[PDB]
């Protein structure tokens, strides 16, 4: 395995013995496996990898002369976001099996930044592009992202991260806390 982080968590995984240290490293596989799919994604659509970027900055950035403190601006951090010239595209990256975690982000997100953003007036739309990671298949939402990518060409493969899990779960199988924690 030349695959420093396979072997980071696969050393973390050999030398754990407590539920609440296995469930940090369950949620830190599941991090990764999340970064992954936003590194091969911003590289696939040809666009500048970010991870986590305060909407405060990404406001700056878009229009330099905004005096923040005009406007209540939500301190939430988006994985990414695409400037267009005439619109901004909030950029949030999913891995998961089912739809819940994207209502989750799509209801904050729309809810939280839109507002503001329509008062400093910045044209925005949210997007979240999740790939499934046992089928590999990939959804969007937000037409205009779409629009600009009408597909995806990403090569995923997210079998080490089940590996890692999986080995992490089989060892706390009996675990009532770790298995709660996880739940
Ligand atoms: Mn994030
Ligand atoms: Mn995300």
């Amino acid at each position: 395995m030349e695959d420093p982080m396979y072997e980071q968590f696969l050393q973390r995984i050999q030398a754990v013995r407590t539920a609440t240290v296995a469930k940090d490293i369950s949620a830190d596989i599941l991090e990764a496996r999340h970064d992954y799919f936003g590194r091969e994604l911003c590289r696939a659509l040809d666009i500048e990898y970010r991870n986590n970027v305060l909407l405060d900055e990404i406001i700056l950035d878009v229009y330099p002369g905004v005096n923040l403190m005009e406007y209540n601006v939500p301190h939430v951090t988006p994985d990414n976001y695409i400037w267009t010239g005439d619109m901004l595209l909030i950029l949030d990256y999913k891995v998961s099996v089912g739809h819940d975690s994207t209502e989750v982000t799509y209801k904050a997100y729309t809810t939280l930044i839109l507002p503001v953003m329509q008062e400093i007036g910045i044209n925005t739309e949210i997007c979240i592009i999740r790939a499934n990671p046992v089928t590999n298949q990939i959804s969007i939402v937000g037409e205009q992202f779409k629009r600009l990518f009408p597909t995806i060409p990403v090569e995923l493969n997210f079998a080490r991260f089940f590996e890692l899990r999986k080995m992490l779960l089989d060892k706390f199988a009996d675990d009532e806390e770790f298995l709660m924690m996880i739940a």
